[PDB]
């Protein structure tokens, strides 16, 4: 056994040839640091017993326990593993007891299989019988993409262990977790995962989430593929250098999809496919956000709303953090020091301007005859909250408001009581979104008011390495009881069910509107319901570079409406940083200066204004807003297909091995490349120029820089942008809101490709009312450059924007100076004006009005 392919079967204590010898595995203490010194002999596990048998869908296998010892509890002697050709793309198998029932994860959207094996399938499934192992293969080169046969299977009541190999180490994914690069180091490392209210700090422990999706880029031809684990028990997953991984769960049944792609961003789609696609977003909520924890008073609130709005700060979107609530409570605001909140939101919706407010999970139980808690009463007569193990009673714990009881979103009558409580509130306060935090779920007391009992969910025989090592800390007790189950195995789903309720909620709160909700806790399949913040990072220089992988994991989790807080949550922000956290920020897909608790004011125009960062932040967030007809394309593409929004350059440049750990830099969708500056004191980036043309954003000059490394010159004032040749990008005239903004002229910009040919899209609807896809209720148009020629087509004419909307100008970049500007439609002419400068290669068309919906060809000589 090649020492990088031992698999560790000591993972709960420091090695020793005593239990080596006890659990029948293998002793080698020489291998390098990290290297198990005691791993699995090569037979040991599963043995098919007789034959596998044809299904409809795929195959059955009855897998028979060679006796071995009992390490973590009671083993699962006869296992069924049961295999679906689900799709050409995507195979499913589990592995699951054969003469009982265990906890399978609810999913809201994955159906349960009921097809015949499907056709053409680009993957082939190996198994073997002595022992077990299950090998996944690309049919069109045989590359061995999963292979269990690396290690053991292992199924015990609590305790499931599988592995794979690898075909390379291009792995990412994972979480939620700050990984600091994006690549992963597949090296020994173990990432647990459990639904935790912990930092993201350099510490590398369980985050808010829970995403056992990994993607694979096999080579550079692009073929990928990905794998899923449907379980939502604790667990870790080990990577080592074979490369191998192992999943490693103490719970439920080992539930595991295989996707195969040409490429990472077809892994991607097969995945969303799966899972869920990602909701489209309001188109307000591109905007830019603001906020922060304690503002205190309304007054301070307003102070702030109004020197960013002085500013002409584009921000479109204010947060209500706790001080909103009466002593921190759900559904209530604070008479005193936030008396004349409801003429406040009719300030901000008169600006053009969104109110999203923060909601708990937990309830006050505080209520009395002489003073009700409404929310709390309404709660209890409907019974829904989350029991202790009696089964009866409702579950004490302690959050913001003292003692709380949790509800139970999983009870649809849940639901229901939640729908109301939002009814009811917003008849008092005109909120337009809501932020829904600490549901992990998270509770200052760990377990119960009570603690929890010594048993086996609260204290299983193995743990895996999650933060402060038991699963009950800072969360409910594992044996508290809800509708879709005990906590132990529901426990990751309690953020993903609270989210489905709040988009239920949303149903009659904000009738046939998408609104807005962001959720701290997150399970595979989230972003169907809610867009996610990277929690309570800190304004350090490292938080700034983090904060880069995990905005590109969650998109490929299929959340990708996702940011951290811009300038960062805790701690009083330095002016360099927080002036290149808004030049980057600008970029995230969800865009939020947010700050903790009594930290200096971090807000762009408290800075000064006339300050170098309130002047760079507003000029980046203009050129944000002038893009969000693409970033909003970019969506489109998300919600109907399954694209990433924020790209790894090596998704589109996956040829380019140079491009496989690029994490400093990323892209818009296909075309835009954004590069910040990361570093203390700097005025330049080393950055990666992919395997392109690139122009620059503001200039449009073509730099000369292609497939290379180069030190980027960014002074105080800069971001790197650059614009994609062979790409076409629709502009709006940007305002300070979305509101105003759509209202204003489209322009294109036209990057041409070393052959002078460019192809883009817009998609347009009216940006908020839910199901505009689904019903066709849109304006979906593609534009096409090849020589002398510009033809906008119209492919899904349906929505028509009563604004009187038209492209008034096209930028053409790479050009040579163009003559007899021709525009028709449908053949029929029709002189615009063009303005050329010789130097940068660059034409601008104006004088011209091109109808959005209508189909027009533009052209012209040289
Ligand atoms: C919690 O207990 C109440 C009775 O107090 C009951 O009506 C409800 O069904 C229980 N919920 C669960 C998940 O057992
Ligand atoms: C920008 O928005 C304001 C409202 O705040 C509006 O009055 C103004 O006309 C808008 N700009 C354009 C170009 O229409
Ligand atoms: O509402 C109080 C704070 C917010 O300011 C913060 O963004 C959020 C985090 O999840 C935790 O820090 C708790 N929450």
């Amino acid at each position: 056994v090649n020492e990088l392919e031992r698999i560790n079967c000591i993972p709960d204590q420091p090695p020793t040839k005593a239990t080596c010898d006890q659990r029948g595995c293998c002793w080698n203490p020489q291998g390098a640091v990290s290297v198990p010194w005691c791993y699995y002999s090569k037979n040991h596990s599963y043995h098919v017993e007789g034959n596998l048998v044809n299904t409809n869908a795929g195959f059955t296998a009855r897998l028979k326990n060679l006796p071995s010892s009992p390490v973590f509890g009671s083993n699962v002697d006869n296992v069924l593993l049961t295999a679906e050709y689900q799709t050409s793309n995507r195979f499913h198998f589990k592995l699951t007891d054969q003469t009982n029932n265990r906890f399978e994860v609810p999913h809201e959207h994955v159906q349960s299989f009921s097809g015949n094996a499907a056709a053409s399938l680009t993957y082939q499934v190996e198994i073997s019988r002595q022992p077990f192992s299950i090998k996944v293969t690309r049919r069109s080169n045989n590359r061995v993409l999963f292979d269990s046969s690396i290690g053991p299977l292992l199924f015990a009541d609590q305790f499931l262990q599988l592995s794979t190999r690898l075909p390379s180490t291009n792995v990412y994914g994972l979480g939620e977790h700050v990984h600091q690069q994006y690549r992963h180091d597949m090296n020994w490392k173990t990432w647990p995962i459990f639904n935790r209210d912990t930092t993201p700090n350099g510490n590398g422990t369980n985050l808010y989430g829970a995403q056992t999706f990994f993607l694979c880029l096999e080579d550079a031809s692009g073929l990928s593929f990905g794998v899923f684990l449907m379980n939502s028990n604790a667990m870790e997953v080990v990577l080592q250098p074979a490369p191998a991984i192992t999943y490693r769960t103490i719970g439920g049944i080992l539930d595991f999809y295989v996707f195969l792609g040409n490429t990472p961003e077809q892994v991607v789609q097969e995945y969303l496919e799966l899972i869920g696609r990602p909701a489209l977003p309001s188109y307000w909520a591109l905007g830019f956000h603001l906020s922060r924890y304690e503002y205190g008073t309304l007054d301070n609130m307003r102070e702030v709303v109004e020197r960013n709005r002085a500013a002409q700060l584009p921000y479109d979107v204010q947060h209500a953090d706790i001080d909103y609530m009466d002593e921190r409570r759900d559904f209530t605001y604070d008479s005193v020091d936030f008396k004349g909140f409801p003429e406040f939101v009719n300030e901000l919706h008169n600006n053009g301007q969104k109110l999203v407010i923060i909601v708990d999970p937990a309830i006050s139980n505080n209520s009395s005859s002489s003073k009700p808690y409404g929310p709390y009463d309404r709660g209890s007569d409907m019974k829904i909250w989350v029991n202790s193990s009696d089964g009866v009673t409702p579950l004490i714990g302690e959050v913001w408001p003292g003692q709380t009881v949790f509800p139970d979103y999983t009870n649809p009558n849940c639901a229901v009581w939640w729908t109301k409580e939002f009814e009811l509130f917003h008849n008092q306060v005109e909120f337009d979104g809501i932020w829904i935090d600490m549901n992990e779920v998270s509770n200052f007391v760990d377990g119960s008011v009570s603690g929890c009992s010594t048993n086996n969910l609260n204290n299983p025989p193995f743990t895996p390495r999650i933060l402060d090592g038991y699963l009950f800390c800072k969360t409910l007790c594992m044996d508290a009881v809800q509708h879709w189950g005990k906590q132990y195995d529901i426990h990751n789903l309690y953020g993903y069910s609270m989210a489905v309720a709040t988009a239920e909620a949303a149903k009659t709160v904000f009738p046939n509107k998408r609104s807005f909700i962001l959720t701290r806790s997150t399970f595979a399949g989230s972003g169907k319901f809610a867009a996610h913040w990277l929690g309570d990072n800190t304004a350090t220089w490292d938080d700034l570079r983090w904060s880069i992988p995990g905005v590109l994991e969650f998109n490929l989790f299929g959340i990708p409406m996702v940011g951290p807080d811009i300038c960062g949550f805790a701690l009083d922000t330095p002016e360099e940083l927080c002036r290149r956290w808004m030049q980057l920020g600008a970029f995230y897909p969800f865009s939020r200066n947010h700050n903790g608790q009594g930290y200096k004011d971090q807000d762009p125009a408290s800075f000064g204004a006339d300050s170098l960062l309130l002047n760079s932040s507003r000029h980046y967030l203009n050129i944000r807003y002038t893009l969000l007809p693409y970033l909003y394309t970019l969506f489109f593409r998300a919600h109907s297909r399954g694209d990433t929004v924020a790209r790894p350059l090596l998704h589109e440049f996956y040829e380019d091995n140079s491009t496989w750990d690029v994490h400093q830099q990323f892209l818009w969708g296909p075309g835009l490349l954004i590069t910040p500056v990361l570093d203390e004191g700097a005025e330049k980036v080393m950055a990666y120029v992919p395997d392109a043309v690139w122009y620059d954003y503001e200039t449009g000059s073509q730099v000369r820089w292609r497939k290379q490394k180069v030190e980027m010159e960014l002074p105080g004032d800069k971001i790197g942008l650059h614009l994609r040749g062979g790409y076409i990008f629709p502009t709006q005239q940007p305002n300070t809101t979305t509101l105003a903004s759509r209202k204003n002229p489209l322009g294109l910009i036209i990057a041409l490709d070393e052959n002078k040919e460019a192809k883009g899209e817009l998609f347009w609807d009216d940006g908020e009312t839910k199901d505009t896809v689904a019903n066709k209720v849109y304006l979906l148009c593609e534009f096409s450059v090849t020589q002398n020629r510009l033809e906008v087509n119209i492919s899904q004419s349906t929505y028509k924007d009563p604004n009187n909307l038209a492209f008034n100008e096209i930028k053409i970049l790479g050009t040579e100076e163009p003559s007899n500007v021709t525009v028709k439609h449908n053949g029929v002419p029709s002189s615009p004006t063009v303005t050329y400068d010789s130097n940068l290669k660059v034409a601008i068309i104006t004088d011209i009005d091109l109808l959005l919906g209508e189909a027009y060809t533009v052209e012209w000589a040289h």
